[PDB]
């Protein structure tokens, strides 16, 4: 079947590991659990195609130079995760769009902008602020939270479909 290589980056705490566990394993618990590098491969059915999603889980931490040039060149769409209530994680988010970029050498790269943990109440990051800076890379800007698991299909299909029809 096809095989889509999804990797979710972005700065450490921002939920990435919280929205891959929502889409694959249906739930969240809110607890510490900092990622070196998982992989999730699960077959769904995506607009009646099976098809096979290989989801590499990455770490924020800076100190992953070498790791984060390997999963970037062999990745094929990127789910670009800030928290809505960190604006620093927003401020970070733009350098891993370079990074991608210039590992890649591709300013086409399939990507999707995530403001993740939009149940909470504390925000910081304006909703526009993320659609400007989605709109200046050609991508589309989604809202998500792993723990209600809004928005948490709609980002990693809506990756999908970024693929699909490049
Ligand atoms: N309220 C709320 N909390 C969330 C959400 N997503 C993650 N969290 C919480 O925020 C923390 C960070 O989540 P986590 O998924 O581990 O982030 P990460 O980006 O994978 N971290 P790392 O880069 O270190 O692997 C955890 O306490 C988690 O429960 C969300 O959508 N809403
Ligand atoms: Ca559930
Ligand atoms: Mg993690
Ligand atoms: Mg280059």
């Amino acid at each position: 079947m096809t095989e889509y290589k999804l990797v979710v980056v972005g700065a450490g705490g921002v939920g990435k590991s919280a929205l891959t566990i929502q889409l694959i394993q249906n739930h969240f618990v809110d607890e510490y659990d900092p990622t070196i590098e998982d992989s999730y491969r699960k077959q769904v059915v995506i607009d009646g195609e099976t098809c096979l999603l290989d989801i590499l889980d990455t770490a924020g931490q800076e100190e992953y130079s070498a790791m984060r040039d390997q999963y970037m060149r062999t990745g094929e769409g990127f789910l670009c995760v800030f928290a809505i209530n960190n604006t620093k994680s927003f401020e970070d988010i733009h350098q891993y769009f370079e990074q991608i970029k210039r590992v890649k050498d591709s300013d086409d790269v399939p990507m999707v902008l995530v403001g993740n943990k939009c149940d909470l109440a504390a925000r910081t990051v304006e909703s526009r602020q993320a659609q400007d800076l989605a709109r200046s890379y050609g991508i589309p800007y989604i809202e998500t939270s792993a723990k209600t698991r809004q928005g948490v299909e709609d980002a990693f299909y809506t990756l999908v479909r970024e693929i699909r029809q490049h």
